[PDB]
DNA sequence: AAAAAAAAAAAAAAAAAAAAAAAAAAAAAAAAAAAAAAAAAAAAAAAAAAAAAAAAAAAAAAAAAAAAAAAAAAAAAAAAAAAAAAAAAAAAAAAAAAAAAAAAAAAAAAAAAAAAAA
């Protein structure tokens, strides 16, 4: 409600947050976006991989879990944007 | 004779697959109606042909809507930046014909055995 009411302070805080995010992004090394596994494209990746939607590395994570039961438990609870799970055996 | 790798003991971690039974849907492959398309007959509206004709381009000339000039003002389109869609170029691949190595049948002949004759 406070953000909805006061526009100027909200814009200033958003500007500060964007500046901090850009400063964080400046420290990252150069990288290339990767073809991610999806419904339309699999890219020759394993069937047990539950890949994310983020095409950019440095904003994605791989969780190496012990098995398929833990794999299902982690796949049910995660963030599809970033988290990816590769259940081992 | 030294090095290296497989395999097996037993408590641990973690997975995978084939069928039965009924009822509904979804692919995917066929006969079979159904209409384009094509070959080969007779058949019939159009060009030809000719004579005969009269309706609209020329020509005189006024005048009345006009396209260039002048001005003010609105703002469509073009080129430069970026950001997506969609197609040839090139390289890769799984079955698939070709080749080579091992299992089963074959009889020639003899060792050992079993059996019986006088």
């Amino acid at each position: 409600e406070y953000l909805l009411e006061n526009p100027t302070d909200a814009k200033i805080v958003v500007g500060k947050i964007i500046d901090a995010a850009r400063a964080r992004e400046a420290a990252r090394r150069a990288r290339e976006m990767t073809r991610r596994k999806g419904a339309l494209d699999l890219a020759g990746l394993p069937g047990k991989l539950a890949d994310c939607q983020e095409r950019d590395p440095a904003l994605s994570e791989l969780y190496l879990v012990e098995g398929d039961s833990a794999g299902g438990s982690a796949k049910q609870g995660r963030n599809r944007k970033n988290q990816a799970i590769l259940p081992l055996k």
